[PDB]
């Protein structure tokens, strides 16, 4: 079970139309994951879906998001090549383990908004945030993933009912990052709590709930958490804090003395390591092949092989 220079390993979840495997690269022996898509059971909207996905990966680079290595594509599937997070979905180890205390939901907390807030950067929106779609790596820091539903802002999805804005219960059409802030809300009391703020029997309680807008503080919750949650719970989009203004929060930064939390500046990416290229040319490839692709970022197997090389093992 081989596609191109990777071996297939075990599935790690699967759904409409596609699966990730874990995998191993060949040339470099890093672990990755591998997301497979059956392209001939799409429609051509979903097909256009698909793509624009892809584009957002290949736009988006911050150290708390999924990293895209490297895209194969047949006639009849597509395969993303992707960053590997071995600790799994936050929404898993909130089941397993309960709460996180304030020190560690703030630690997680200021890695999302940290990655969202260089979306809204970016001009997208990943319009899907919740807890199952934070991973956690081996060190346990955040990694967003799953962009399938995200847009850029300059359609009628609505994501899971739990996180979704008020505005989109009433079928009101958004702009875009005040959908992603208010989920954000939802995500941080569920890490301090282990709950969701709004839930309900069936949809219509849960509508009801989140129209209202009221949610219960546990005893054990700090009065500076209680006040961060009034920045993203506002039933008014226009009046929702914006990630930018809530990184300067009390809550986000108590104990980050001399590291306030502040957009995110990409780096410029290195695509000059000649000693990574050095062992690329030794694996067989050409010192001009190598700065073809690099220099055109061309996501195929040189950029990949170039990236794993720059990351342990
Ligand atoms: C595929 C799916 C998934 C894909 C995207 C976003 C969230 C979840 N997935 C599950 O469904 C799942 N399940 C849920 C049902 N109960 C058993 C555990 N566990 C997962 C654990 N690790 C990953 C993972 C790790 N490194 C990466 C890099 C890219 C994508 N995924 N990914 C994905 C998982």
């Amino acid at each position: 079970p081989h596609i191109g220079n990777y071996r297939l390993l075990k599935t790690l979840g699967k759904g409409n139309f596609a699966k990730v495997k874990r995998a191993r690269h060949i040339l470099t022996g890093r672990e990755v994951a591998i997301k497979i898509i059956d392209k001939t059971q799409l429609n051509p909207t979903s097909l256009q879906k698909l793509f624009r996905e892809v584009r957002i990966m290949k736009i988006l680079n911050h150290p708390n998001i999924i990293k895209l290595f490297e895209v194969i594509e047949t006639e009849k599937t597509l395969y993303l090549i992707m960053e590997y997070a071995s600790k799994g979905e936050v929404y898993d180890y909130l089941v397993e383990h309960g709460r996180m205390k304030e020190k560690e939901a703030r630690s997680k907390f200021r890695q999302i908004v940290s990655a969202v807030q260089y979306c809204h950067q970016k001009r997208i929106v990943h319009r899907d945030l919740k807890a199952e779609n934070l991973l956690l790596d081996a060190d346990m820091n955040i990694k967003i993933a799953d962009f399938g539903f995200s847009n850029e802002f300059t359609d009628t999805f609505c994501g899971s009912p739990p996180y979704a804005a008020p505005e989109l219960f009433q079928g009101k059409k958004y702009d875009g990052p005040e959908v992603d802030v208010w989920s954000l809300g939802v995500i941080l009391y569920t890490l301090v709590s282990g709950s969701l703020p709004f839930d309900g029997q069936n949809l219509k309680e849960l509508r009801e709930r989140v129209l209202r807008g009221k949610y219960r503080i546990p005893f054990y919750m700090s009065t500076d958490c209680e006040n961060l949650l009034k920045r993203f719970l506002v039933l008014n989009p226009i009046k929702r804090g914006t990630l930018e203004q809530i990184m300067k929060d009390r809550w986000i930064n108590a104990g980050h003395e001399e590291d306030e939390l502040k957009p995110f500046v990409e780096p410029e990416l290195d695509i000059s390591d000649q000693k990574r290229i050095d062992i690329m040319v030794g694996m067989g490839y050409s010192q001009e092949e190598i700065q073809e692709s690099l220099s055109k970022m061309k996501y195929d197997e040189i950029t990949a092989t170039y990236l794993l090389l720059g990351r342990k093992s």
